[PDB]
């Protein structure tokens, strides 16, 4: 590509849309996971 | 234009010949009338 070429994405937004829907959930199952993980860790050390 | 775009010039190097002919020969004009200065002056004073 000579210099900086200008290129126009497709349906940015509702991409956008999806990849927070996705990360949200993960985020959650990321805090469940942690969340079962101390609780047997609590009770392993007790 | 979007940022910077390449452009290419039809027949640069045929341009640049003929350039440097008609500069050439106006300096050649140039002391011409610089003669015809001297020799008019050289005569007056
Ligand atoms: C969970 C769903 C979260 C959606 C977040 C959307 C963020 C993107 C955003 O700014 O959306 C503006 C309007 O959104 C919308 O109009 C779509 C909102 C979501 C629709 C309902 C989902 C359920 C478009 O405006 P922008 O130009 O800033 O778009 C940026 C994209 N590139």
């Amino acid at each position: 590509c000579p210099n900086t070429v200008d290129c126009f994405v497709s349906r940015p937004t509702e991409k956008t849309v999806f990849t927070v829907f996705m990360i949200a959930v993960s985020g959650i199952c990321i805090l469940l996971n942690v969340t079962e993980l101390c609780y047997l860790l609590i009770r392993y050390c007790s």
